[PDB]
């Protein structure tokens, strides 16, 4: 997260860290046995880390649970990043408490103007590389479809939305991938892609979760 602030230990209880020997992507806990992340975060041998703040120090509220199954969206296109969403089932259910909690799926799509909370352990520099050990947060508004499409000609689908600031300076970045975009208590986006990080006229692009609610519900009910 570039231009954000330190969230504070367990203030974003649904935030997960996907670990394969090291943190490589974020994710959101949607219930006690399921995690939602970006399809581009797909890997085998994933361990889901819940209740995390500092990812390099055992602080006491963590739950490390291995994934039993991963399901990439049937129409995911790795070249365009269309349908960049994936579900991960935990081998055992997480113990939900005040520090580890699920986030609600949306009942309707969010519109431009809505302020959301984006979080992750990704790169904090627009030019250069610096990865934080503790969770970073950023409040950012959802941008109009017109602005989004003007920024990325022919690359924005109905399954994507832009959020951030056209003036640059604040944005999610590499390492934040798969992480949550929560607006008014509902999971509306998943950190997907962008041209650089926090660059002028190059806002972050996120997966539009509201278009996948039925797929998510059906998949969980049958797996
Ligand atoms: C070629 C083209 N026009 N495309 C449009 C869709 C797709 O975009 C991508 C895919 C992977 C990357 C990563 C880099 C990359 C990876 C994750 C990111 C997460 C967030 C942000 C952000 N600024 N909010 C930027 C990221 C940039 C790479 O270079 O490998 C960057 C952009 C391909
Ligand atoms: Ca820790």
């Amino acid at each position: 997260i570039v231009g954000g602030y330190t969230c504070g230990a367990n203030t974003v209880p649904y935030q997960v860290s996907l670990n394969s020997g090291y943190h490589f992507c974020g994710g959101s806990l949607i219930n006690s046995q399921w995690v939602v992340s970006a399809a581009h975060c797909y890997k085998s041998g994933i361990q889901v880390r819940l209740g995390e703040d500092n990812i390099n120090v055992v602080e006491g509220n963590e739950q490390f649970i291995s994934a039993s199954k991963s399901i990439v969206h049937p129409s995911y296109n790795s070249n365009t990043l269309n349908n960049d969403i994936m579900l991960i089932k935990l081998k055992s259910a997480a113990s939900l408490n005040s520090r580890v909690a699920s986030i609600s799926l949306p009942t309707s799509c969010a519109s431009a103007g809505t302020q959301c909370l984006i979080s992750g352990w990704g790169n904090t520099k627009s030019s250069g590389t610096s990865y934080p050990d503790v969770l970073k947060c950023l409040k950012a508004p959802i941008l109009s479809d017109s602005s989004c499409k003007s920024a990325y000609p022919g690359q924005i689908t109905s399954n994507m939305f832009c959020a951030g600031y056209l003036e640059g300076g604040k944005d999610s970045c590499q390492g934040d991938s798969g992480g949550p975009v929560v607006c008014s208590g509902k999971l509306q986006g998943i950190v997907s892609w962008g041209s650089g990080c926090a660059q002028k006229n190059k806002p972050g692009v996120y997966t539009k979760v509201c278009n996948y609610v039925s797929w998510i519900k059906q998949t969980i009910a049958s797996n």
